[PDB]
Order: C-alpha cells, then structure tokens, then sequence
C-alpha cells in the first residue's frame, strides 16, 4: 500500500542498561544490539529470539556495526578502543587502540578490509581489518564526532560532529573534500550515505532530519515533526517496500516519512524512553527500535507495505 502498516511482532529483552544501536546483518539472518551494559547481544531477525552475548569491553559501547559477509562485527566502546568480533565464535580477533577519548561510532567499507571509527577525541580512525592497524588518523573536526559511514564504492567517508559540520573524505589520502555542512550550530548528531551514494541523510539537534545531494551540495529534502534536541538518533532509508526515511524520537516514538513527499506517514508507539536506533531488515519489510534505560528493550516491528 501507499502507507506502511509497521505493527509489534516482538520485544527483546536482556540488557540492563540503555541500548545505544541495533543493526541487521546483510544477510538477514540476525540482528545485533550494543549496549552501555558493555554487551553484544545477537538476536534471530525473523523471530527476536536471543543467540549469545558477545562480551569483553570494558565499558559501556556506543555502537556495533557488520561486515559486508555478515562474519564479524566491530564496537565502539568508552574504553577508547573498538573491538573487531568473530560472531560465530563471539571471540575478539583484534582490538584497535588509538583514540584518546571515548569511541562514538563505527563501519565497515563494502570491501569490509577498512574501519572507520569517530570519537569524543574529535579525530576519525581507518583501521585494516587484517591487521587491526591505525592506517589514518583525520582531524576531521573539533568537538565530539557523531557519526561516519563509507559511500557505496568505500572512496568516501561522510563524518559529523557537535562542532556543527558535515565534511566528506577520500578514503584513499584522507584528505577532505567538502564540507558539506559549515553552519557553527546546530550539532549535526548524524549522518549516512544513501543506498546509491548520491545523497546524505543528515540529522541535527533542532528536530530536524535533511536529505542532501552530495554533488550539488544542496539540500533537497526537510524531515520534522519529531523531537531530538539531544542524542545522537540513527535514521535509516527503508527501501524493501515503500521509499521510507525511518528515525527514533526524544518522545518515545519511532517516526516514518514518505521520503518524495516529506509527510509523515506512521508513528510507531511502545518504547518507555528515548528511541536512539532504528535499523531497515536488508529484504523484508522489518523495523528494528531500540531505547534509552527506562527501557532497555529492541522491538521488532512488520508491515505488510
Ligand atoms: C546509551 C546511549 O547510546 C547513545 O547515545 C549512542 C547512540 C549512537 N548514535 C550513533 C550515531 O552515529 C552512534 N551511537
């Protein structure tokens, strides 16, 4: 239908604290959750039931991210190192020391034989997989990084920060190659690529999500009607059936906009507390949320549309 139908199909429990990200594996198969529990925790995607705790950082983790094969996973943790997991074995293979502060955010390139990292020490990381090496360090911006991600060939990284910038780098030397976003205020909380690599989904801390043309530099889309003045809340393109803009919300709720017309088109109610991780199943038409300690739960949500 022209409309999603998103309804409750599951509620997974086991953290005992807030839940920071949720992620589906390419395959499909599974979804993992971080948490400032300190924890991974690996769930089935279809029917949310619990796999294992992947357990070693020594603090809280901000996110977890797949490699392209759905193999490995990588964290990002307030014990300033990522850790690089083996999800069939749930044993680290590498820890990636660097950062001076604590590790905000991370991802594979596509070739999954890079890293990318962003920490409160306002640097971005690119790390070999193999090695576990820092190969690069950017001093992409000043004030706490939010969010990176790598364009759909891995020769871009988009990074953002709390210093107010959007800035694209080229993976190769890098070396920045616009600054897509140069306003002093608002914090930009987060940032991706669009599946085609030609647009960037930005969101900033006055309630309000954009689409920008990378190319052009020009913003070509405005998302509002949900708060988020204060955490760093993931959005997502759901492409499986209707074209989708998906983020969670300061009041609780998930929001779905019609990403041609910038309508609202469903809110998604049951989480206690903020919802800080929204995630898009690869194929089917599955939405999973994920909230703050109030909380602490992932919903899996379906829609026939
Ligand atoms: C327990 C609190 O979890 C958080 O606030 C972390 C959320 C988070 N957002 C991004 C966006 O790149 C990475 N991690």
């Amino acid at each position: 239908g022209s409309k999603p139908n998103y309804a409750l199909k599951f509620t997974l429990a086991g953290h005992t604290k807030a839940v920071s990200s949720v992620k589906f594996s390419p395959n499909g198969e599974w979804l993992a959750s971080s948490s400032a529990d300190k924890l991974i925790k690996i769930w089935g995607a279809y029917d949310g039931k619990f796999e294992k705790t992947i357990s070693g950082h020594k603090l809280g983790i901000s996110d977890v991210a797949w490699s392209s094969d759905s193999n490995l996973l990588v964290s990002a943790s307030d014990d300033k190192t990522l850790k690089i997991w083996d999800v069939s074995s749930g044993k680290c293979l590498k820890t990636l020391k660097g950062h001076s502060n604590y590790v905000f955010c991370c991802n594979f390139n596509p070739q999954s034989n890079l890293i990318v990292s962003g920490s409160f020490d306002e640097s971005v990381r690119i790390w070999d997989v193999k090695t576990g090496k820092c190969l690069k360090t950017l001093p992409a911006h000043s004030d706490p990084v939010s969010a990176v991600h790598f364009n759909r060939d891995g020769s871009l990284i988009v990074s953002s920060s709390y210093d107010g910038l959007c800035r694209i780098w080229d993976t190769a030397s890098g070396q920045c190659l616009k600054t897509l976003i140069d306003d002093d205020n608002p914090p930009v909380s987060f940032v991706k690529f669009s599946p085609n690599g030609k647009y960037i989904l930005a969101a900033t801390l006055d309630n309000t999500l954009k689409l920008w043309d990378y190319s052009k530099g020009k913003c070509l889309k405005t998302y509002t009607g949900h708060k988020n003045e204060k955490y760093c809340i993931f959005a997502n393109f759901s492409v499986t059936g209707g074209k989708w803009i998906v983020s969670g919300s300061e009041d609780n709720l998930v929001y779905i906009w019609n990403l041609q017309t910038k309508e609202i088109v469903q809110k998604l109610q049951g989480h206690t507390d903020v919802v800080i991780s929204t995630a898009c199943h690869p194929t089917e038409n599955i939405i999973a949320s994920a909230a703050l300690e109030n909380d602490k739960t992932i919903k899996l949500w379906k829609s026939d549309c």
